[PDB]
């Protein structure tokens, strides 16, 4: 069966660039999406198709997408189990405009190793039990916020960014994400720039690939 | 027999505004019974060498070395002995001290505020009450950025670049570890009116 | 009318001794029961009467008494609202063997100042909003565990492996999951505990002002 | 050139058992002391030969061995760069009683992979930069106190109070002021310790890979 590696951390902690660089160093980008051995799956892709009431809160702008409720916990469990069985899965493409899923999906052919990363990857116990390796990218809220601002502004407004952060992100991260850090088997600090760490994991995957 | 109150915490944690609102609520805004001393006005006179670094934003104003600790210790001892004292007026444009000085007369209560007010054991032991305004690195950086940009007009990337390189390291290595010396911890900052009024009424009970 | 002060912190943090040394320094120990101006209430005396299944789990040492489910939140609310109404409240007495309340209940006459103390004093919004001042005694799990072990062998006659094993399995998780997160509602954080005299005298002098 | 792995964390965090388990799974335990490819060095072995004034403090039970000055950085630095140079080395043996090194030394023959394990392994830049991989075993302080109590009480038959008084007085301050701040120099953080098999197998295999 495929080797499932759960990766978590806060937004802009690097959990994404770390996964992106892992598959890259493994030369998976030079491989056709049809034969790929190592694939990256994002929790962001599994956003819940909002109900009437939820979109009414999002319309106003008070719907926290970092809250564990914003994620389709069941679809994620379903999808991961199916990939375990070695089957092929259909990863949905979210239409943030309508807050529904576009008809357009993403096909993920059975892979040897699967990297599932998200801010609440370890939140659900059933999802957490499916991972055979649990990694948490630990980066100070300090640095993360700094990274977050530079990214968003360079086209979001500075005031808006810090306001959404203080009002919604910080609180959601501290209440649901941070507490899951205790589930990790391995903690990777700083992120993408931690070369020694990245290579340790790419080598572990390589061995599995042989 | 002035009652010295030391107050620390990171910059942008609210320590200055807290001290401000504390004396403001006391209407103490020559005959002052409660005054505010800021560790800021005790920076060391910079050398022509360190000054060149400062104009290049290469000088760490948050490192203990940037403060004249001896002048702080001496100034605070004399205040404890009821002596009037002369606090310097720093001139950042020249990075040395201005000829003029602020005269502070013996007050019954003195509030010494600074990011490293609890750093030197000698200074620390002169405080009869030590307060630490504790706010999250998160919130703090946000306040710092908004202020640096909206009030001081700095470039965003330079604020964060410097924050990562100098402020954060300096805070974690020298400031944060002094928190354990506080008798009372005030969370969030200037908006914690319950805490603010707690120190007010207390400062008032001393004045009477 | 009564000034309600909510006090929290982890078991062993020193919250109890802090509250105790507060009334003591106020001379309230030398005051008469019927005339006491400041009194201390413990969330403890408000343990929930257990069901058949929870008692069963309790006999096997598996019911975490530090989980919020262990406290009778409803009664805590009603009792505190009455105290706000300047009414005389009747405090229940818990019997640990039967895991229920004895018929004997203690009476608390309307005092000017009430200190409500417990590990989950700020856990419920309703109870929390009743306090006009929120205090959290913050002592490192380190120091806290050290104190727990010492007091336990001596008075509780328990052994090390038991103390530590219960701490690892039940206290620590419950303290981190439920107590610690409520610290953010504190107006003032009192570190270390009852030996923080500067902090102690601060609350003591503030209370006296109220009494005057 | 030998691959140097620095391992740190607080005492009783699991750094020692993590290293012990690693070499064990690598079968190095059945290998002759002269045919070993991966060995373990303890900062512990490099305790510094104290002055007359420091044995005075040590005599009065006031010298903090968890302080960076209690470790001989020159000898550690010189010893490591020598293993680097592929040379053979002699690791001192300390009698933490007389506070001096014996004449009796342990022999370490050039190895492919070295594990330098210590509470202050990343404290000195000179030393820290020699490590190709830096690992920090992160374990909660209360959990660490739990293990320390059980271990210390079992062997030295030291009275509980001594163990804790010392901990609060010297161990804790030292850990927080000098060890913890070095965790930011780690490349990988291994939580909890010896029972973290996944992290363990991770390092084991990587080592194996180097050995081929």
């Amino acid at each position: 069966e495929p080797f499932l590696i759960g990766v978590s951390g806060g937004t802009a902690s690097g959990k994404s660039s770390v996964c992106a660089k892992i598959v890259q160093l493994l030369g998976q980008n030079e491989v056709d999406y049809r034969q790929k051995q190592v694939v990256i799956l994002s929790q962001d892709s599994f956003y819940r198709v909002l109900t009437s009431e939820q979109k009414a809160k999002a319309l106003k702008g008070q719907f926290n997408f970092d809250h564990p409720d914003a994620f389709d916990n069941e679809l994620i469990l379903k999808t991961l189990k199916e990939i375990t069985e070695g089957k092929t899965v259909q990863i949905p493409v979210y239409d943030f405009v309508s807050h529904s899923r576009k008809e357009e999906t993403v096909t993920v052919y059975p892979a040897d190793v699967v990297l599932f990363e998200g801010i609440l990857a370890f939140y659900s116990q059933e999802v957490r039990d499916l991972f055979q390796m649990k990694l948490f990218v630990d980066t100070d809220a300090d640095t993360r916020l700094s990274r977050r601002v530079l990214r968003d502004i360079s086209g979001r407004d500075l005031e808006q960014i810090l306001s959404q952060y203080i009002t919604f992100v910080k609180p959601a991260f501290e209440e649901f994400c941070l507490p899951t850090k205790k589930y990790a088997d391995v903690i990777i600090p700083r992120g993408a720039d931690n070369l020694v760490a990245i290579n340790l994991i790419v080598q572990h995957i390589q061995d599995i690939l042989n």
